[PDB]
């Protein structure tokens, strides 16, 4: 789809058979999701944002289907204010900015 | 133009004879610029992201040129690491997300 920006670019994602809303976030290097359980090994990581730095858990090679488009990659889980899809997965689903 | 997201979507902006690089950020409701002493009236505001909140100063009707495209609207000025062009201005320069 083409998505205009008069509203937040919120889409439905499927991850581990669960549906969530997440924000398509071109200003985010990394995809960060709110607290949830995912299987497999994770590694402790810290990441910065506008308000300071937070601890997250890093899960690798996680399938997410984002508004119908399949990605498999890194998902950080932690105290993000909202589920964000970052450039690491936006590139996988072919997402570009156009004007 | 079309901007892929392999790297951060940085572009040159102009705000009164300051040229700065800024993120075209679909995950940002509002435009947030690094500390600068803009003329005119402003109001204090708090905005939240990863790590928590920062205090910003909200200026209205500020003309900003983004990649040669004209915009004018609200800009929030405060202690951000990066200049962020938010949805309030992205719409004015005709920016969409596509995949
Ligand atoms: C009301 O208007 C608002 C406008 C913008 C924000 S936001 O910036 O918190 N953020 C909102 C989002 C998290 C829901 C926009 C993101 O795109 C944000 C932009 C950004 C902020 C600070 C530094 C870089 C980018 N992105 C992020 O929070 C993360 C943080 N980040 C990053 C990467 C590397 C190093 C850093 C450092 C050193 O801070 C940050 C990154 O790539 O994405 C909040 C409110």
């Amino acid at each position: 789809p083409q998505i205009t920006l008069w509203k937040r670019p919120l889409v439905t994602i499927r991850i581990g058979g669960q549906l969530k809303e997440a924000l398509l976030d071109t200003g985010a290097d990394d995809t960060v999701l709110e607290e949830m359980n995912l299987p497999g090994k994770w590694k402790p990581k810290m990441i910065g944002g506008i308000g300071g730095f937070i601890k997250v858990r890093q899960y690798d090679q996680i399938p997410i289907e984002i508004c119908g488009h399949k990605a498999i990659g890194t998902v950080l889980v932690g105290p993000t204010p909202v589920n964000i899809i970052g450039r690491n997965l936006l590139t996988q689903i072919g997402c570009t900015l156009n004007f």
